[PDB]
């Protein structure tokens, strides 16, 4: 059968093409995800189609409903068959879907309007004039309420109580508030995300400091499934034919704009 | 059962202490590896015995026997439960073995006396005045070996046909070859080792250029191993923790000497 592939709207990852009006099918998007979901197919051997993960969600459990949802629970509730995003293994989720070994590293990092006085998670942690907040929903969110470190922990006990919110809906939302903070707002987000706003117009932004963790993104499936194994060796065929590190140049670099 | 762990002698990851003589069993040893072995263990509540590889290999395919080496070989026929040690997760092996999700993430790199003319792996294949090789039955060499890009595949003819042997039995004996060379001697080794080196005296090396590619080093069973499910969830739970951060600090870092 067409294996259904859950994936989420992110750029570079999946962006829907200028004239998606006048195409049909699989063709309607371009980016990272849908150049590899192409080439595991191909290499596994299996027809798909691409669908946009309905609630706009990574994945998440809700504590006391217990409901998942996001790209996570849609494999969870079969309603797709694999998962190709930029999908944060972690525990939690381990232990309800399957992971194919990481296709990219990465970790959480700082987002800067270009010229603010910050340079480490510790310096975010010892002021307040420059406020800041992470996606919602995600990994990242749940990396600093889970954090028993103290510059972390401090940073999501301020975070957690901060008026108006200082968490976002989207990578898009937090970007553009970065951009419109004067200075006064400074974003945690995936490094990899970051490396790629650098290199967009209006080139104000500015990735600073270390990552905060190592982790990386893996292809997700629903557990026991048959496609699980054939996926993760064809990750690791194409980690190791250069395959990812091209995709990465062709979608961050090649395509830069500063 | 007392879990056997197959590991390897490889600093800092697994470490004879100064004071080896007067002491048995695992307290023998010191190190990352070893550190991460006592965490798994007592989250997964079991006991081991920690034993040195036979042929001191990490483990390679015999190309006319078909029979498997080094750590991989004892896992393959029965002779351990389980390996810790920097074991690179590789297609070929995820074939024969199970592997946890990484516990460390790295690339080869290029080690250099200090002061030698060398900043790229193109800088090497352009010239015959310095010399340089990798490690044996690894995934370094088997990197070169394989690959179809231009500057590693005229980087490969040079090592293959190369009068003496560029290639090293150990690590020790790379990074050796290096220091007594007059500079006319670059070494190819994971960057996880080559950092490590840079920060031991006579502090006469140094990593150069980027990593020429991206793997990661993870946990190895037996496939259809009890422990395989466990073990991957407890590298996780770990990395989460920031343990993982912890112990790479300590063994390279920590007790930098330059
Ligand atoms: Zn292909
Ligand atoms: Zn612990
Ligand atoms: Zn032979």
């Amino acid at each position: 059968k067409t294996v259904v592939v859950t994936t989420i709207l992110e750029s570079p990852y999946v962006m829907m093409k200028k004239n998606h009006e006048m195409l049909e099918g699989n063709e309607r998007y371009e980016g990272y995800c849908v150049d590899l979901a192409a080439e595991i197919a191909k290499h596994c051997g299996f027809k798909y189609k691409l669908t946009i993960v309905g609630d706009g969600k990574y994945g998440a459990r809700d504590a006391d409903t217990k409901i998942w949802n996001g790209m996570v629970g849609e494999l969870v509730y079969g309603k797709a068959d694999i998962a190709i995003a930029p999908l944060t293994i972690t525990l939690v989720r381990e232990e309800v879907i399957d992971f194919s070994k990481p296709f990219m590293s990465l970790g959480i990092s700082i987002m800067i309007k270009k010229g603010t006085p910050i340079e480490s998670a510790e310096d975010l942690s010892k002021q307040t004039e420059i406020a800041y907040g992470t996606l919602d929903s995600g990994s990242t969110k749940e990396f600093f309420r889970r954090s028993k470190i103290a510059v972390f922990d401090k940073m999501w006990t301020y975070m957690r109580s901060a008026e108006p919110s200082v968490f976002v809906r989207t990578t898009a939302e937090g970007v553009a508030r970065v951009r419109k903070s004067k200075g006064k707002y400074a974003y945690l987000l995936e490094s990899t995300m970051n490396e790629y706003i650098e290199q967009r117009k209006p080139c104000d932004t500015m990735k600073v400091g270390g990552n905060l963790d190592s982790k990386g993104y893996g292809i997700a499936t629903p557990k026991g499934s048959s496609l699980g194994n054939a996926v993760n060796l064809a990750v690791l065929k194409l980690n190791e034919q250069g395959l990812l590190d091209k995709l990465k140049n062709k979608w961050w670099y090649d395509k830069g704009e500063c």
